């Protein structure tokens, strides 16, 4: 019946251009600077639906993308927030911005001077990390957003 | 209401011992030879469900599994049965069966000899791949148990 009693299944792609060493940021009004990305239907793969989001939220079509990760959390009622990490490094399209997020390609080494969502850069180092594949938050409390990173 | 309405979390983990070349095997009467692992709990993170069903199912520790691969499927109606899947080399304790299987260490150039789950290999080939994340079955018409590898 309630939201906390759903598992919700989503993604997300760090799109890293390794000429310009740049990565397609999103803007979403949690709220700054985050990765693009999106839920998955239905009837489709995980691999399918990170590149049909990314399409829609980029302009870019991403080739082979590859697992990095898992971030998720418990909901209220037996309920699961679900987050399938990808990163791509392989693509061809022009940048373009869509109804959910203007997005921009920021310079790698730059990312941490702007208003990230929370979490992002312990979420982006979990991802680039060859030997860790989860960021979790145990929410053991209300107010607990503490992590743990497996 | 209908199981199959329902999103379905599970692990698998191949446990390798480099010393031997032997992997654990469970036998359940899909039927045949398969990988230990289970349901994931409601609080757990994914990487504390792998290690408590290991433990279970085999009696021994495996530390820092790592994450390798997904598989998953659409069920009839909006659900979804997914299997996150992990290779762990680093273990401690002795191996013990219990009632959910046999378990032995078979040598890992012989398990294509066994009486093997239904695509075991190629399932375990994903895995092994390191630039493959997902084994889906796109579920098109009823009988459909043709599969992609992303
Ligand atoms: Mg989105
Ligand atoms: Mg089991």
């Amino acid at each position: 019946m309630s939201r906390s009693q759903l598992t919700i299944l989503t993604n997300i792609c760090l799109i890293e251009d390794l000429e310009t060493q740049r990565v397609v940021m999103q803007y979403r009004a949690w709220s700054g600077y985050a990765f693009p990305g999106g839920h998955v239907e239905n009837d489709e793969a995980f691999a399918e639906s990170v590149i049909r989001e990314i399409y829609e939220e980029t302009g870019l079509t991403i080739q082979n993308p590859q697992l990095v990760g898992i971030k998720n959390w418990p909901l209220d009622t037996g309920g699961r927030y679900i987050v399938i990490c990808y990163k791509a490094t392989e693509f061809s399209g022009t940048l373009q911005s869509s109804e959910e997020g203007e997005v921009s390609w920021v310079q790698k080494d730059q990312i941490p001077n702007l208003n990230l969502a929370y979490d992002m850069l312990p979420l982006m180092e979990m991802m680039e990390a060859p030997d860790k594949s989860e960021f979790f938050y145990p929410r053991r409390t209300e107010d607990d957003w503490e992590k743990k990173i497996f």
